[PDB]
Protein backbone atom coordinates (compact mmCIF):
# COMPACT_ATOMS: atom_id res chain seq x y z
CA UNK A 1 0.00 0.00 0.00
CA UNK A 2 1.15 3.69 0.66
CA UNK A 3 3.46 3.50 3.29
CA UNK A 4 4.41 0.24 5.55
CA UNK A 5 2.09 0.16 8.56
CA UNK A 6 2.83 -2.49 10.76
CA UNK A 7 3.44 0.06 14.19
CA UNK A 8 1.75 -2.64 16.82
CA UNK A 9 3.50 -2.76 19.97
CA UNK A 10 4.93 0.75 19.96
CA UNK A 11 3.23 3.37 22.08
CA UNK A 12 -0.34 4.87 21.51
CA UNK A 13 0.53 8.27 21.12
CA UNK A 14 -2.53 10.85 20.79
CA UNK A 15 -3.63 13.24 17.74
CA UNK A 16 -5.31 16.36 18.02
CA UNK A 17 -6.00 18.31 14.16
CA UNK A 18 -6.15 21.83 13.88
CA UNK A 19 -9.71 23.49 13.10
CA UNK A 20 -10.84 26.07 10.85
CA UNK A 21 -9.34 29.15 11.31
CA UNK A 22 -12.17 31.19 11.11
CA UNK A 23 -14.46 28.80 13.38
CA UNK A 24 -14.94 32.19 15.33
CA UNK A 25 -15.72 35.49 13.91
CA UNK A 26 -14.02 38.84 14.88
CA UNK A 27 -16.71 39.53 17.58
CA UNK A 28 -15.42 36.20 18.98
CA UNK A 29 -19.05 33.94 18.04
CA UNK A 30 -19.13 31.03 17.16
CA UNK A 31 -20.34 31.43 13.23
CA UNK A 32 -21.80 28.20 12.80
CA UNK A 33 -21.85 25.34 15.76
CA UNK A 34 -23.70 22.88 13.47
CA UNK A 35 -20.64 22.98 11.36
CA UNK A 36 -18.49 22.16 14.50
CA UNK A 37 -20.66 19.34 14.90
CA UNK A 38 -19.97 18.04 11.78
CA UNK A 39 -16.02 18.46 11.92
CA UNK A 40 -15.92 16.94 14.88
CA UNK A 41 -18.13 14.02 14.14
CA UNK A 42 -15.77 12.90 11.21
CA UNK A 43 -12.74 13.73 13.43
CA UNK A 44 -13.95 11.23 15.82
CA UNK A 45 -14.69 8.10 13.26
CA UNK A 46 -11.01 9.01 12.43
CA UNK A 47 -10.55 8.38 15.95
CA UNK A 48 -8.13 11.69 16.40
CA UNK A 49 -7.46 12.33 20.22
CA UNK A 50 -8.70 15.85 20.34
CA UNK A 51 -8.76 19.39 18.63
CA UNK A 52 -6.29 22.70 18.65
CA UNK A 53 -8.13 25.92 19.67
CA UNK A 54 -6.34 29.06 19.01
CA UNK A 55 -7.41 31.71 20.56
CA UNK A 56 -6.67 34.70 19.40
CA UNK A 57 -5.94 37.83 20.78
CA UNK A 58 -7.04 40.39 18.71
CA UNK A 59 -10.46 38.27 19.03
CA UNK A 60 -10.88 38.08 22.83
CA UNK A 61 -9.03 41.74 24.00
CA UNK A 62 -10.45 43.73 20.78
CA UNK A 63 -11.31 46.82 21.25
CA UNK A 64 -10.05 48.03 24.91
CA UNK A 65 -7.41 47.37 27.23
CA UNK A 66 -8.29 44.82 30.04
CA UNK A 67 -11.62 44.06 28.32
CA UNK A 68 -12.08 40.34 27.62
CA UNK A 69 -14.52 38.14 25.43
CA UNK A 70 -14.36 35.08 25.50
CA UNK A 71 -18.34 33.47 24.67
CA UNK A 72 -17.07 32.15 21.45
CA UNK A 73 -14.37 30.08 22.86
CA UNK A 74 -17.14 29.08 25.80
CA UNK A 75 -19.51 28.00 23.37
CA UNK A 76 -16.89 25.54 21.59
CA UNK A 77 -15.18 24.18 24.62
CA UNK A 78 -18.62 23.00 25.32
CA UNK A 79 -19.05 21.60 21.69
CA UNK A 80 -16.19 19.84 21.70
CA UNK A 81 -16.74 18.45 25.50
CA UNK A 82 -19.64 16.72 23.73
CA UNK A 83 -17.75 14.80 21.85
CA UNK A 84 -15.13 13.48 24.31
CA UNK A 85 -12.33 15.12 22.36
CA UNK A 86 -9.52 16.39 24.37
CA UNK A 87 -8.30 20.35 23.58
CA UNK A 88 -4.41 21.46 22.97
CA UNK A 89 -4.98 25.33 23.97
CA UNK A 90 -2.79 27.98 21.53
CA UNK A 91 -2.70 31.20 23.11
CA UNK A 92 -1.93 33.51 19.91
CA UNK A 93 -0.48 36.77 21.23
CA UNK A 94 0.13 37.05 16.83
CA UNK A 95 -2.23 37.76 13.95
CA UNK A 96 -2.52 35.77 10.97
CA UNK A 97 -0.47 36.17 7.29
CA UNK A 98 2.96 36.59 8.97
CA UNK A 99 3.31 33.71 5.81
CA UNK A 100 0.73 34.90 3.97
CA UNK A 101 -2.96 35.77 3.16
CA UNK A 102 -4.74 32.63 4.86
CA UNK A 103 -8.53 31.61 5.10
CA UNK A 104 -9.34 34.57 7.33
CA UNK A 105 -7.58 38.02 8.51
CA UNK A 106 -7.62 37.95 12.27
CA UNK A 107 -5.14 41.36 13.37
CA UNK A 108 -4.02 42.44 17.04
CA UNK A 109 -6.52 43.95 18.95
CA UNK A 110 -8.08 47.37 17.74
CA UNK A 111 -6.56 48.71 20.27
CA UNK A 112 -3.18 47.90 20.17
CA UNK A 113 -2.96 49.31 16.22
CA UNK A 114 -4.53 52.54 17.08
CA UNK A 115 -1.50 53.11 19.64
CA UNK A 116 0.97 51.92 16.87
CA UNK A 117 -0.15 54.92 14.85
CA UNK A 118 1.08 57.11 17.86
CA UNK A 119 3.93 54.37 18.23
CA UNK A 120 5.58 52.38 15.53
CA UNK A 121 8.23 51.66 18.02
CA UNK A 122 6.15 48.71 19.84
CA UNK A 123 6.36 46.43 16.05
CA UNK A 124 9.70 44.66 15.35
CA UNK A 125 11.24 46.63 12.90
CA UNK A 126 14.45 45.91 10.22
CA UNK A 127 16.81 47.79 8.93
CA UNK A 128 14.78 49.28 6.55
CA UNK A 129 12.57 50.65 8.82
CA UNK A 130 9.87 48.43 8.00
CA UNK A 131 7.43 47.20 11.04
CA UNK A 132 6.28 44.11 11.13
CA UNK A 133 2.36 44.67 12.35
CA UNK A 134 2.06 41.05 13.01
CA UNK A 135 3.17 41.27 16.83
CA UNK A 136 4.68 43.10 19.06
CA UNK A 137 8.44 43.93 19.75
CA UNK A 138 10.48 42.01 22.44
CA UNK A 139 12.00 45.41 22.84
CA UNK A 140 8.66 46.25 24.93
CA UNK A 141 8.32 43.63 27.43
CA UNK A 142 9.22 46.01 30.23
CA UNK A 143 8.42 49.23 28.63
CA UNK A 144 5.11 51.09 29.87
CA UNK A 145 4.44 51.76 26.33
CA UNK A 146 0.74 49.94 26.33
CA UNK A 147 -1.40 52.54 27.85
CA UNK A 148 -0.53 52.31 30.87
CA UNK A 149 1.08 48.35 30.71
CA UNK A 150 4.55 47.06 30.07
CA UNK A 151 4.45 44.49 27.09
CA UNK A 152 4.64 41.51 29.25
CA UNK A 153 1.80 42.65 31.56
CA UNK A 154 -0.37 42.46 28.81
CA UNK A 155 0.35 38.93 28.18
CA UNK A 156 0.31 37.98 31.65
CA UNK A 157 -3.01 39.98 32.15
CA UNK A 158 -4.49 37.57 29.27
CA UNK A 159 -3.75 34.47 30.15
CA UNK A 160 -4.93 35.16 33.81
CA UNK A 161 -8.11 36.15 32.21
CA UNK A 162 -8.74 33.01 30.08
CA UNK A 163 -7.51 30.96 33.80
CA UNK A 164 -10.30 32.68 35.06
CA UNK A 165 -13.32 31.92 32.64
CA UNK A 166 -12.16 28.57 31.97
CA UNK A 167 -9.80 26.92 35.20
CA UNK A 168 -12.73 23.99 35.06
CA UNK A 169 -11.59 22.23 31.82
CA UNK A 170 -8.09 21.99 32.86
CA UNK A 171 -9.32 20.33 35.88
CA UNK A 172 -11.80 18.00 34.32
CA UNK A 173 -9.04 16.90 31.68
CA UNK A 174 -10.45 18.76 28.86
CA UNK A 175 -7.40 20.91 27.82
CA UNK A 176 -4.25 18.76 27.83
CA UNK A 177 -2.07 21.48 27.94
CA UNK A 178 -1.47 25.19 26.94
CA UNK A 179 0.83 27.01 24.33
CA UNK A 180 2.16 29.63 24.33
CA UNK A 181 1.80 31.67 20.99
CA UNK A 182 4.84 34.07 21.12
CA UNK A 183 6.28 35.29 18.18
CA UNK A 184 4.66 36.86 14.62
CA UNK A 185 3.57 33.15 13.82
CA UNK A 186 2.98 31.31 17.48
CA UNK A 187 7.11 30.10 17.10
CA UNK A 188 9.91 31.23 19.40
CA UNK A 189 11.41 33.29 16.49
CA UNK A 190 12.23 37.11 15.36
CA UNK A 191 9.80 37.75 12.45
CA UNK A 192 13.04 37.00 10.03
CA UNK A 193 10.61 36.00 7.08
CA UNK A 194 7.93 38.32 7.01
CA UNK A 195 5.90 37.21 3.54
CA UNK A 196 4.59 40.98 3.80
CA UNK A 197 7.93 42.76 2.96
CA UNK A 198 8.88 40.28 0.49
CA UNK A 199 11.01 37.49 1.72
CA UNK A 200 10.83 34.29 -0.10
CA UNK A 201 12.45 30.87 0.37
CA UNK A 202 15.52 30.73 1.05
CA UNK A 203 16.38 33.75 1.41
CA UNK A 204 18.37 34.14 4.81
CA UNK A 205 15.90 36.51 6.49
CA UNK A 206 16.97 39.83 8.74
CA UNK A 207 17.71 41.02 11.76
CA UNK A 208 14.74 42.33 13.72
CA UNK A 209 16.53 44.68 16.46
CA UNK A 210 15.54 48.20 15.05
CA UNK A 211 13.07 49.47 16.88
CA UNK A 212 13.97 52.23 19.52
CA UNK A 213 13.36 50.13 22.87
CA UNK A 214 15.72 47.00 21.04
CA UNK A 215 18.11 49.80 20.54
CA UNK A 216 18.25 50.70 23.72
CA UNK A 217 18.95 47.69 24.82
CA UNK A 218 21.68 46.84 22.59
CA UNK A 219 23.43 50.37 23.55
CA UNK A 220 23.70 49.29 27.19
CA UNK A 221 24.78 46.22 26.42
CA UNK A 222 27.41 47.47 23.96
CA UNK A 223 28.32 49.94 26.05
CA UNK A 224 28.77 47.50 29.34
CA UNK A 225 31.06 45.67 27.16
CA UNK A 226 33.92 48.87 26.78
CA UNK A 227 32.25 49.53 22.52
CA UNK A 228 30.37 52.05 22.41
CA UNK A 229 30.63 51.43 18.38
CA UNK A 230 29.25 47.76 18.92
CA UNK A 231 25.73 49.76 19.82
CA UNK A 232 25.17 49.38 16.23
CA UNK A 233 23.40 46.29 13.89
CA UNK A 234 25.29 44.46 11.72
CA UNK A 235 25.41 46.47 8.28
CA UNK A 236 27.04 43.88 5.91
CA UNK A 237 24.18 40.83 6.79
CA UNK A 238 22.44 41.51 2.84
CA UNK A 239 18.71 41.52 2.83
CA UNK A 240 15.38 39.18 3.11
CA UNK A 241 16.25 37.49 -0.02
CA UNK A 242 20.43 37.76 0.25
CA UNK A 243 22.54 34.06 0.01
CA UNK A 244 24.77 34.30 2.87
CA UNK A 245 27.98 34.22 0.82
CA UNK A 246 27.13 37.35 -0.82
CA UNK A 247 27.33 38.93 2.44
CA UNK A 248 30.26 40.00 5.02
CA UNK A 249 28.47 39.29 7.91
CA UNK A 250 27.32 35.26 7.08
CA UNK A 251 30.30 34.31 4.42
CA UNK A 252 32.67 32.02 5.40
CA UNK A 253 35.24 33.75 7.63
CA UNK A 254 32.48 36.66 7.67
CA UNK A 255 31.71 39.19 10.51
CA UNK A 256 29.33 36.36 12.54
CA UNK A 257 32.75 35.54 13.92
CA UNK A 258 34.00 37.76 14.87
CA UNK A 259 34.60 40.10 18.40
CA UNK A 260 31.46 41.94 17.36
CA UNK A 261 29.38 39.23 15.76
CA UNK A 262 29.51 37.17 18.69
CA UNK A 263 28.70 40.12 20.72
CA UNK A 264 25.51 40.78 18.82
CA UNK A 265 24.42 37.63 18.12
CA UNK A 266 24.84 36.87 21.96
CA UNK A 267 22.57 39.81 22.65
CA UNK A 268 20.06 38.89 19.87
CA UNK A 269 19.57 35.57 21.09
CA UNK A 270 19.87 36.48 24.35
CA UNK A 271 16.86 38.57 23.98
CA UNK A 272 14.99 36.03 22.81
CA UNK A 273 15.75 33.75 25.40
CA UNK A 274 14.99 36.19 28.08
CA UNK A 275 11.70 36.92 26.85
CA UNK A 276 10.43 33.49 26.60
CA UNK A 277 11.77 33.35 30.27
CA UNK A 278 10.11 35.50 31.49
CA UNK A 279 6.47 34.80 29.94
CA UNK A 280 6.77 31.22 31.11
CA UNK A 281 7.51 32.11 34.75
CA UNK A 282 4.55 34.15 34.48
CA UNK A 283 2.14 31.46 32.02
CA UNK A 284 3.13 28.89 35.03
CA UNK A 285 1.70 31.25 37.95
CA UNK A 286 -1.24 32.11 34.95
CA UNK A 287 -1.92 28.38 34.73
CA UNK A 288 -0.92 26.46 38.06
CA UNK A 289 -1.17 22.82 37.32
CA UNK A 290 -1.12 22.83 33.25
CA UNK A 291 1.31 21.57 31.20
CA UNK A 292 2.67 24.31 28.90
CA UNK A 293 4.01 24.05 24.95
CA UNK A 294 6.33 26.15 23.48
CA UNK A 295 6.60 25.61 19.63
CA UNK A 296 9.94 26.16 17.71
CA UNK A 297 10.40 26.60 13.96
CA UNK A 298 12.60 24.08 11.79
CA UNK A 299 14.82 27.00 9.87
CA UNK A 300 16.80 24.17 7.93
CA UNK A 301 18.02 26.38 4.85
CA UNK A 302 21.23 27.23 4.89
CA UNK A 303 22.27 24.42 7.66
CA UNK A 304 24.78 23.17 5.52
CA UNK A 305 26.97 26.12 6.05
CA UNK A 306 29.42 27.32 8.62
CA UNK A 307 27.15 30.62 9.59
CA UNK A 308 23.55 29.15 9.11
CA UNK A 309 22.50 32.63 8.45
CA UNK A 310 18.30 31.53 8.39
CA UNK A 311 18.53 30.41 11.91
CA UNK A 312 20.75 33.52 13.16
CA UNK A 313 18.16 36.23 12.01
CA UNK A 314 15.57 33.95 13.35
CA UNK A 315 17.31 34.22 16.94
CA UNK A 316 18.54 30.89 17.16
CA UNK A 317 22.78 30.98 17.86
CA UNK A 318 23.07 27.61 15.89
CA UNK A 319 26.70 27.87 13.88
CA UNK A 320 28.92 25.07 13.03
CA UNK A 321 30.47 25.72 16.38
CA UNK A 322 27.74 26.68 18.23
CA UNK A 323 25.36 24.61 19.73
CA UNK A 324 22.08 27.37 19.84
CA UNK A 325 19.22 24.94 20.78
CA UNK A 326 20.75 23.47 24.20
CA UNK A 327 20.64 26.69 25.89
CA UNK A 328 17.48 27.71 24.82
CA UNK A 329 15.99 24.10 25.95
CA UNK A 330 17.73 24.50 29.11
CA UNK A 331 16.04 27.35 29.90
CA UNK A 332 12.53 25.67 28.72
CA UNK A 333 13.55 22.71 30.94
CA UNK A 334 13.61 25.05 33.96
CA UNK A 335 10.08 25.86 33.28
CA UNK A 336 9.03 22.34 33.06
CA UNK A 337 7.49 23.33 29.38
CA UNK A 338 6.91 20.80 26.36
CA UNK A 339 8.45 21.27 23.12
CA UNK A 340 6.27 21.49 20.17
CA UNK A 341 8.30 21.20 17.04
CA UNK A 342 7.24 21.96 13.82
CA UNK A 343 8.58 19.31 11.45
CA UNK A 344 7.95 18.38 7.67
CA UNK A 345 5.29 21.81 7.26
CA UNK A 346 3.54 22.73 3.96
CA UNK A 347 5.60 23.06 0.80
CA UNK A 348 8.37 20.48 1.69
CA UNK A 349 10.19 19.95 -1.64
CA UNK A 350 11.42 23.74 -1.49
CA UNK A 351 14.54 20.97 -1.12
CA UNK A 352 13.35 17.91 -2.76
CA UNK A 353 13.85 19.45 -5.75
CA UNK A 354 16.67 22.30 -4.23
CA UNK A 355 16.05 24.24 -7.54
CA UNK A 356 16.85 27.13 -5.25
CA UNK A 357 20.32 25.78 -4.24
CA UNK A 358 19.35 26.52 -0.62
CA UNK A 359 22.23 23.93 1.55
CA UNK A 360 19.35 23.02 3.64
CA UNK A 361 19.39 19.83 5.51
CA UNK A 362 15.24 19.42 7.13
CA UNK A 363 16.03 15.84 8.53
CA UNK A 364 19.34 16.81 9.80
CA UNK A 365 18.18 20.14 11.67
CA UNK A 366 14.52 17.79 12.98
CA UNK A 367 17.19 15.71 14.43
CA UNK A 368 19.46 18.37 16.08
CA UNK A 369 16.79 19.71 17.71
CA UNK A 370 14.89 16.28 18.78
CA UNK A 371 18.74 15.46 20.25
CA UNK A 372 18.82 18.69 21.75
CA UNK A 373 15.47 18.20 23.26
CA UNK A 374 15.88 14.83 24.83
CA UNK A 375 19.24 15.41 26.14
CA UNK A 376 17.70 18.11 28.12
CA UNK A 377 14.53 15.59 29.43
CA UNK A 378 12.27 18.11 27.63
CA UNK A 379 9.05 16.18 26.20
CA UNK A 380 8.76 16.69 22.67
CA UNK A 381 5.56 17.14 20.80
CA UNK A 382 5.51 17.30 17.36
CA UNK A 383 3.31 18.64 14.24
CA UNK A 384 2.69 18.84 11.19
CA UNK A 385 1.37 19.43 7.86
CA UNK A 386 -0.74 16.30 6.48
CA UNK A 387 -0.07 14.83 3.08
CA UNK A 388 -2.80 13.30 0.81
CA UNK A 389 -1.13 10.33 -0.63
CA UNK A 390 2.27 10.59 0.04
CA UNK A 391 3.45 7.43 1.94
CA UNK A 392 6.95 8.68 2.52
CA UNK A 393 5.68 11.79 4.28
CA UNK A 394 3.51 9.43 6.20
CA UNK A 395 6.15 7.93 7.06
CA UNK A 396 8.18 10.35 8.38
CA UNK A 397 6.57 11.63 10.47
CA UNK A 398 6.13 8.20 12.20
CA UNK A 399 9.86 7.73 12.16
CA UNK A 400 9.85 11.44 13.85
CA UNK A 401 7.26 10.89 16.61
CA UNK A 402 8.27 6.94 16.91
CA UNK A 403 12.08 7.52 16.45
CA UNK A 404 13.05 3.76 16.59
CA UNK A 405 17.09 4.85 16.89
CA UNK A 406 16.97 5.57 20.20
CA UNK A 407 17.43 3.45 22.96
CA UNK A 408 14.83 4.62 25.44
CA UNK A 409 11.93 4.24 22.85
CA UNK A 410 11.65 7.99 23.03
CA UNK A 411 8.49 8.71 21.47
CA UNK A 412 6.76 12.20 21.20
CA UNK A 413 3.92 13.14 23.82
CA UNK A 414 1.48 13.98 21.20
CA UNK A 415 0.85 14.53 17.49
CA UNK A 416 -0.74 17.50 15.77
CA UNK A 417 -1.72 18.27 12.40
CA UNK A 418 -2.45 21.43 11.00
CA UNK A 419 -12.56 12.90 -0.01
CA UNK A 420 -12.27 9.55 1.34
CA UNK A 421 -9.02 9.67 -0.43
CA UNK A 422 -7.10 11.52 2.11
CA UNK A 423 -9.58 10.24 4.68
CA UNK A 424 -8.31 6.46 4.43
CA UNK A 425 -5.14 7.05 4.36
CA UNK A 426 -5.37 9.83 7.48
CA UNK A 427 -7.37 6.67 9.31
CA UNK A 428 -4.52 4.01 8.32
CA UNK A 429 -1.87 6.80 9.64
CA UNK A 430 -3.80 7.23 13.21
CA UNK A 431 -3.80 4.12 13.76
CA UNK A 432 -0.31 3.82 13.15
CA UNK A 433 0.15 6.65 15.09
CA UNK A 434 -1.65 4.90 18.31
CA UNK A 435 0.74 1.49 17.39
CA UNK A 436 -2.48 -0.38 16.28
CA UNK A 437 -3.18 -2.58 13.90
CA UNK A 438 -4.30 -0.90 10.92
CA UNK A 439 -6.74 -3.30 9.12
CA UNK A 440 -10.43 -1.48 8.79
Amino acid sequence: MLFPDDYTKTPYIPVYASLPMGIINSHCQLVDPESVRAELRQLKSLNVDGVVVDCWWGIVEAWTPRKYEWSGYRDLFGIIKEFKLKVQVVLSFHGSGETGSGDVLISLPKWIMEIAKENQDIFFTDREGRRNTECLSWGIDKERVLRGRTGIEVCFDFMRSFHMEFRNLSEEGLVSSIEIGLGASGELRYPSCPETMGWKYPGIGEFQCYDRYMQKNLRQSALSRGHLFWARGPDNAGYYNSRPHETGFFCDGGDYDSYYGRFFLNWYSGVLMDHVDQVLSLATLAFDGAEIVVKVPSIYWWYRTASHAAELTAGFYNTTNRDGYSPVFRMLKKHSVILKLVCYGPEYTVHEKDDDEAFADPEGLTWQVINAAWDQGLPLCIESALPCRNGEAYSRILDTAKPRDDPDRHHAASFAYRREACLSELCTFVKCMHGEAPQN
